[PDB]
DNA sequence: GTCGGCATAGTGACTGCATATGTTGTGTTTTACAGTATTATGTAGTCTGTTTTTTATGCAAAATCTAATTTAATATATTGATATTTATATCATTTTACG
DNA sequence: CCGTTTCGCTCAAGTTAGTATATTAAAGCTGAACGAGAAACGTAAAATGATATAAATATCAATATATTAAATTAGATTTTGCATAAAAAACAGACTACATAATACTGTAAAACACAACATATGCAGTCACTATGCCGAC
DNA sequence: CCGTTGAAGCCTGCTTTTTTATACTAACTTGAGCGAAACGG
């Protein structure tokens, strides 16, 4: 299994990789959907501040709000989408 | 357990009974295609009204393009001490140029 | 310092205490092979830095005056975005006409095999030899 | 103060009412043979 410790060395240590690994990680985490419908997210799935997921696996059909955050790691749910806005895009 | 002499021990040659095999002949039962006829087939030869596509203008919308026009910018013209570029061309260093 | 006996330990065979899963269904992880465009490199060629000196040309202040490129309009017009609608052609919706297969039915040769009397090679029936050490007997 | 009658008693065939299932998994517990530590000479 991963640890909170073991998450922080993991996240440092993607310095090296591209501007999308981290913040996959921090919204893999915040959200803790699986990695497989998280590459299906589009930003129109997003309506008035919820987060319509639908996971291709089982079928559940969900809603996370835009107001999550861990308080462990320092990552707000809010905070990490903005971030996926600026960057990516 | 080996070596020496009639008895062992399957396989092969031999001879005629016994029977499946090779022919010949009569006769029943059913396959297999030719030839004319019947009629619903698929495309053929056109007509007609609805759907589709080419076609001939029509016009509000859009802003450049050309000519009238004014003014900052550019040129002429002084005058003279001081600073910068200048003719040639072999060496030396930076930048372009294709693979 | 040394020996002897008890005690802490682990191996070996009985005596008890506890908890309970298999398939579907759909992924998720990761070693390994697969397929182009852009820029840092590099040798070679072209433009430029190197270099200096008397003579030639540009450096520039301070203001009058004729000249002109060109943004600033300001009105003129091709250009551009968008349908409207009918002439003209495409193409299902009908239908008889025409050549064509599946089928209706008569006409005829011949394939495919039982049945039956013979004909006879050949496998089976019955007995002895081929080929070479056993068994039994001596060494 | 003897003799008959009736509440009981066992044999058989039912008719119910309480306990324990099946199996790997993981220990616990009394020998007995054995090596090292610790006290007596």
């Amino acid at each position: 299994r991963l640890t909170a410790d073991e998450y922080l060395k993991i996240y440092q240590a993607a310095e090296s990789s591209p501007c999308w690994l981290r913040l996959a990680m921090e919204l893999a985490v915040v959200t803790g959907q699986r990695v497989g419908d998280l590459c299906e997210m589009k930003w129109s799935d997003i309506v008035d501040g919820y987060l319509y997921v639908e996971q291709s696996k089982t079928g559940v059909k969900i809603a996370i709000p835009t107001a999550l955050h861990i308080d462990a790691l320092g990552i707000s749910m809010k905070e990490t989408l903005d971030k996926c806005k600026e960057i990516l895009g």
